[PDB]
């Protein structure tokens, strides 16, 4: 599914983003609109590695989750990539909670640099109660 901004954010709020490991929801927001437009059945392969990024946060199967064709892939998040195209984000956020435990947090995306940091992203969650 193709989230809406702001039943998107008070989804993310629900399950425990805001603040998350020192990251504010409108980061969040910025990662996913970037990432994926809101959309959690958004794939993008890497021919280049073999690797696939997954779902509304695109999740990349070389070191997070396991679908089976990724080479010397490791599962840090314990879940099939499958489990990243569901309408519901639960397992997503989870994941995601998990990527940003390791040392370099919310930088681990490139999307996240280029797009996010050290930019005025209050705009992401204007309005939506939150
Ligand atoms: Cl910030
Ligand atoms: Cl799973
Ligand atoms: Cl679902």
């Amino acid at each position: 599914k193709v989230f809406e901004r702001c039943e998107l954010a008070r989804t993310l709020k629900r399950l425990g983003m805001d603040g998350y490991r020192g990251i504010s929801l409108a980061n969040w927001m910025c990662l996913a609109k970037w990432e994926s437009g809101y959309n959690t059945r958004a794939t993008n392969y890497n021919a280049g590695d073999r690797s696939t990024d997954y779902g509304i946060f695109q999740i990349n199967s070389r070191y997070w989750c396991n679908d089976g064709k990724t080479p010397g892939a490791v599962n840090a998040c314990h879940l099939s990539c499958s489990a990243l195209l569901q309408d519901n984000i639960a397992d997503a956020v989870a994941c995601a909670k998990r990527v940003v435990r390791d040392p370099q947090g919310i930088r681990a995306w490139v999307a996240w640099r280029n797009r996010c940091q050290n930019r005025d992203v209050r705009q992401y969650v204007q309005g939506c109660g939150v």
